[PDB]
């Protein structure tokens, strides 16, 4: 039952009062919110105010120690990638996009599998995975409703889809976020290595891969007749015509996306001021006094502030901040230092197995709770533990925080299967089942990326300097 | 028109991009955001994204030491504040307190008006002004709808009374968190010395004296047939029984309500950690886990996530840090010395006078900007001075935080006051006239205020060492 979760872990709070030794507090504050993290009795974001209200009576830090940490650069870039995401959902644009390109593939389930596939991912490298197939599930079912496989087919499609394109763009999902916090954070003196060049060149030519490869599994094992093409047109013709002409509107935003783009890369081909956020938040910005239509007086722009306070992921922006009040607290209380020195005897196990069982390992777990909660709850660990046995700690961090995407089963993983799920024909054993193949193609994927060519940019045969 | 606001003004950007000064270049930011704090042709919160956006341009500080400046102990205070006022608001609550208030006091327009006044301040003491004027008016409007002064009257008396009683309490409104940040920012070394027990003692005595000079003023102005009696408790006991009974859920949002007050109080009647954040943050999630219905199996609790997320004023989570960034970079450039030997002069000027003046010129200024802008504006500056010339620097800045809540006229000045004008017989000039007086009014009390109970709480009258 629900009542247990918070009412028994609660009653051990008395116990670790005095416990002298800081770690042991932080431990247990880490515990509680990796419980209340799994099963959502309460909801994240109040689950991440947690560190404020713990650390002070555990004498670990101040409330302004604890609260300074809620927001950095992280968080602004994440932010402003949601306020564009919104300027894309309000005039309905990547409709017209995913639309042209179904039309463009064809209409044939081989070909609209894949046009589906391909269009949810490149939607999802930048607009909030949930919502991209939220927006495309519809349509599918749009087409379905003029064998029982095609349905599971498609419907999974789309979510493994926008779970694939998101690990794509360093915003993109939560995960690589945290990932760029917490190397800000335990690692201040990588002033730039992860950024959002860098992070695209390693983990792009990734998800091509596991596209293909997912598309290859799912036409295998559900798909191994005109008319499923010939009524599938008057479907996407009348979907796209009501949408009217280009909507001037659309064309703005799409240059104002298509600058955000060449900023963050043109930056990247002497005291640097200039991170993404200030990009992000300059585009942002340039979002609320763009006409939105024809002058011929400055027409209603293209954002209010009303839809951006009511569709923007706020509790996102907190999580975050949770993530980086924890590692702030491991740092101080001595807790990195105790796991660094219970961690070295791995010296001898070679590096490339400790990468594949960890990121299996976040696999696994990942089908339970949601993709966010596990980098923020694992990726602490690994880096204590590559600091102590001589490795660079993106060897390990970079495919754990990929792997933490791989939620491909269980519909409560994240959300965009359980949206896959309520449209009805997709019964669970069908996703565990084609979801455990998916989930090792993706780790061997990534093992064989961040083996290959992930070395030469960050340099992973070295030690560095900026892990002491 | 709305296009030169922000396009003349960016044209000066090149101006001053060398300028080997950088207060130079920390004013130009001041003065744009100031510019657009008070024309809104770009929102609020995007004007205060704004110092992330320059401040690096400028070389005055990095993206993260001015991004980590957004969020501290005075954010969560508030915010912990909204998701209160958030449960108080989607039960029915305060249209009970209210209505109860009203039956209790009577139906006659001298004590009608008294008891509209009296509940409306009550309520905002806590509950966000706007929020509750929002709810008061429509009971006013339908006892209306059942001469021509009697409607300004009550319309005038929900907005005054709202703007009056935010200033009693330290989250309020904006203003007063901007003066706590401020005081944290700027004197650091005042550890805690405006919390919410000094700032309520300081405050509360003042706004039931502005209070009772806003009903006299108005009953002179506007009231200078049994039937208006006996037709508003018809409408009053018919909107009241449409509430049903006591509603088991009010009762416990009630007894986390006072134990959050109990909380803040008892705490002020060794290295703290514990400051009110942490209070408002446990209540803020006790709200999440509280019943709401009789178990009988845990029920819907109080607060789900959909509802703080979609009701809650996010955006004055980011002034506020835009105020506090401002502040760190004003540090860092010298554009704080700068003022401060530009201010030595005035060591001839009596402090009272300047106070009065300073108090009566940021009235002036808030019918024309917002509450906040004018605060985060001015209370610099008035810090500069007093270090300068040898003050207490809360002798000036109390004052100008409690006037800044002075819009009385001009619609446009709060929010109130344009939700009471767009129901209609509330002509401007009756603002105007029945506002310049109040502002009068409260001036004076607040100089009466300072200079009598305001000194021996804080002992204003020697200069102490946390302002060197
Ligand atoms: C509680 C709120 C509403 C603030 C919230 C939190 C977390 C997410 C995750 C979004 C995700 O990153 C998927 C994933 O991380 O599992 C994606 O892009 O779909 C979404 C919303
Ligand atoms: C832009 C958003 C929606 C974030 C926003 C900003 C500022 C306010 C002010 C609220 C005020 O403080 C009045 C005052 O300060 O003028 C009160 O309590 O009514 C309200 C909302
Ligand atoms: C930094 O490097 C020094 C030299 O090995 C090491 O002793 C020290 O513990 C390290 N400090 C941190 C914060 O990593
Ligand atoms: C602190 O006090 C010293 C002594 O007067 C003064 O010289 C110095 O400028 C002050 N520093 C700050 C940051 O106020
Ligand atoms: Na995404
Ligand atoms: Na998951
Ligand atoms: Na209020
Ligand atoms: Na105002």
């Amino acid at each position: 039952s629900f009542v247990i979760l918070f009412v028994t872990p609660l009653l051990l709070l008395p116990l670790v009062i005095l416990m002298p030794a800081k770690f042991v507090r932080c431990a247990y504050v880490i515990i509680l919110m990796a419980i209340y993290w799994c099963t959502e009795v309460i909801p994240l974001a109040v689950t991440s105010l947690m560190p404020v209200l713990l650390f002070p009576l555990f004498q670990i830090l101040d409330s302004r120690q604890v609260c300074v940490q809620y927001m950095k650069d992280t968080n602004m870039l994440f932010l402003g990638g949601l306020i564009v995401a919104v300027a894309v959902e309000r005039w309905n644009l990547h409709k017209r996009i995913a639309l042209r390109t179904l039309l463009w593939v064809g209409a044939k389930p081989a070909r609209l599998m894949l046009g589906f596939m391909g269009v949810t991912a490149l939607l999802s490298m930048w607009i909030s995975n949930t919502a991209t197939t939220a927006m495309m599930v519809p349509i599918v079912e749009a087409i379905l409703q003029q064998r029982k496989r095609l349905c599971k087919a498609m419907t999974l499609c789309i979510c493994y889809a926008a779970s694939i394109g998101g690990t794509a763009t360093l915003t993109g999902t939560g995960p690589n976020v945290v990932l760029l916090g917490q190397m800000n954070e335990l690692f201040p003196d990588s002033k730039d290595l992860v950024n959002f060049a860098s992070w695209f060149a390693f983990a792009f030519p990734n998800m091509l891969v596991m596209l293909l490869f997912a598309w290859l599994w799912l036409q295998f094992v559900y798909m191994r007749s005109k008319k499923n093409e010939k009524a599938a047109l008057k479907v996407l013709q009348e979907e796209y015509r009501k949408l009217g002409p280009l909507s001037f509107a659309e064309i703005n935003v799409l240059i104002c996306f298509f600058l955000l783009v060449i900023l963050w890369f043109s930056r990247d081909p002497e005291t640097k001021y200039v991170s993404d956020a200030t990009v992000a938040i300059f585009v942002a910005t340039l979002l609320f006094i763009v006409p939105s239509q024809k002058p011929k007086f400055y027409p209603p722009p293209l954002l209010d502030w009303k839809v951006t306070q009511e569709k923007v992921p706020w509790g996102i922006v907190l999580l975050l901040g949770g993530g980086f009040a924890l590692a702030k607290g491991s740092e101080a209380s001595g807790l990195s230092v105790w796991m660094g020195k219970q961690m070295e005897p791995l010296h001898a196990v070679p590096p490339a197995a400790i990468t594949l069982i960890l990121s299996l390992l976040v696999a696994v777990f990942t089908e339970c709770t949601s993709n966010v909660a596990t980098t923020t709850l694992f990726l602490p660990i690994f880096a204590s533990m590559s600091r102590s046995i001589g490795l660079n700690p993106l060897y390990i961090m970079l495919p754990c925080t990929l792997s933490a995407s791989f939620a491909f089963m269980l519909p409560v993983a994240t959300p965009p299967n359980a949206i896959v799920f309520t449209y009805g024909h997709l019964k669970v054993a069908d996703m565990v089942k084609t979801g455990v193949i998916m989930n090792i193609i993706g780790v061997f994927c990534v093992f064989l990326a961040v083996n290959t060519w992930g070395r030469a940019i960050f340099d992973l045969d070295h030690f560095p300097d900026w892990a002491n």
